[PDB]
């Protein structure tokens, strides 16, 4: 029966087996999530969802933010507020605050690029290689524009995400993260590239401010974030709690430190396309400020701007037959394979539904960054999500099926 003055509950196998509700998708999630970090498959995560309501703040951390151990010999974890290297998550920062500066009448978006940056409007483009072997290059058809840097269709690419780039490199050219030449004309094919380091110099000379004190001072101090900054070596107390990098091996698939340049020396110029480091909970106020449309940031009709389509149909083409043909660099991360995108300002737009009514929708916003990091912004299902690893290389299979899975589950309870 009931025991006096004990609140009733379960008392025998039956009863107190019934009177748990089994496990929803959420809390099958983070079981496995945990098991990946029980079986050292990863060193950890943090993942975290909002709502624009304030319904949904879910934050959950797993793991340890380095395979070295501490001073007591213990692997410490990787929290909420870890500073992490955030790698090309910087590029949505940045296209903030090219924005801003827009905003503030500073620059137009279609002007060319030439007046703040003629350093990289003198810049040709290579256009091959003779029978020799020397460079053939020429002068750039058309102008650079903001807007062309913003959708990475400038004609700048990734050195060693271009064969003409890399034999560039290989034939003793470059011997600098601005010094490559463009490998196209603007306007005529998306090509991942140096896009926003190009744009934050344009924010450094349209303000007068560097990088870091701008962001400090237009991102940090509106959202209350003392967590993210172009110069760790600066920060002392972020330097000492920060995440190490780990890396995966290809061969046995073990865990390993990563001794990678990016934490010793902090560089002396901020790079717009990859030099912030941030925790978790400051780049999720940054998302969640985007979501809410509360001015802090941008102007809601701006943040509009970011996730309307900014390429004509032979661009989003080309780079949808691009994406669907390189899953080996898999710039959408957990989406599916083959999708139908465009791009936007500041990342990639999903233009149907991941999964009908059950994952991301039509118009959702996504990028990553370099050790398995993943945010999206979904305007139709009022959710935005991040799911943090410090783990290279880029698609990791087991982090890129954990950020499924999180997503999966957080829709599938609290999508609205």
């Amino acid at each position: 029966h009931h025991s006096s003055g004990l609140v009733p509950r379960g008392s025998h196998m039956g009863s107190i087996i019934d009177a748990a509700a089994a496990a929803g998708p959420v809390v099958l999630m983070e079981t496995a999530f945990r098991k990946a970090v029980e079986s050292r498959q990863i060193p950890g995560a943090v993942i975290m969802a909002r709502d624009a309501s304030g319904n949904l703040n879910y934050t959950r951390c797993f793991g340890a933010r380095t395979v070295r151990r501490d001073e007591n010999n213990q692997l410490p974890p990787l929290q909420v507020d870890t500073p992490c290297r955030l790698a090309s998550a910087t590029k949505l920062l940045t296209t903030i605050m090219v924005l801003q500066c827009m905003e503030r009448g500073l620059v137009d978006l279609d002007e060319t690029v030439d007046r703040l940056l003629p350093d990289l409007s003198a810049m040709p483009v290579l256009e091959g290689f003779d029978d020799a072997g020397n460079a053939r290059l020429r002068e750039r058809r058309g102008k650079i524009t903001l807007r062309h840097l913003l959708t990475h269709t400038s004609g700048l690419s990734y050195v060693f995400l271009h064969p003409l780039l890399r034999e560039y490199m290989a034939q003793g050219y470059l011997q600098s993260r601005l010094a490559p030449p463009a490998v196209n004309d603007p306007g005529a094919e998306w090509i991942y590239g140096t896009n926003l380091d190009w744009a934050g110099k344009l924010v450094e000379r349209a303000t007068g401010l560097d990088l870091e004190q701008y962001l400090q001072e237009n991102i940090c101090a509106p959202l209350g974030i003392t967590d993210m900054t172009f110069k760790l070596q600066q920060r002392p107390d972020m330097l000492a709690r920060r995440a190490d990098q780990t890396h995966r091996n290809s061969a046995d698939g073990r865990l390993r430190y990563d001794d990678s340049v990016y934490f010793r020396a902090d560089g002396e110029e901020c790079f717009g396309g990859q030099g912030v480091f941030s925790s978790p909970g400051s780049y999720m106020k940054v998302l969640h400020s985007l979501l809410k449309r509360d001015g802090l940031l941008l102007q809601p009709q701006t943040v509009d701007l970011m996730f309307q389509p900014a390429l004509e149909p032979r661009l989003e083409e080309q780079m949808n037959q691009h994406m669907d043909a390189s899953p080996h660099i898999n710039y959408g991360g957990p989406m599916p394979m083959v999708l139908r995108r465009s791009f936007g300002l500041g990342g990639i737009i999903a233009l149907e539904d991941l999964d009908g009514e059950n994952w991301r929708r039509k118009g959702s916003l996504t990028f990553g960054g370099g050790p398995n990091i993943v945010w999206q912004i979904d305007p139709k299902a009022g959710l935005c999500t991040l799911a943090f690893f410090q783990l290279e290389p880029w698609n990791d299979p087991v982090c890129r099926d954990l950020t499924r899975t999180f997503e999966h589950a957080i829709y599938a309870q609290y999508q609205q």
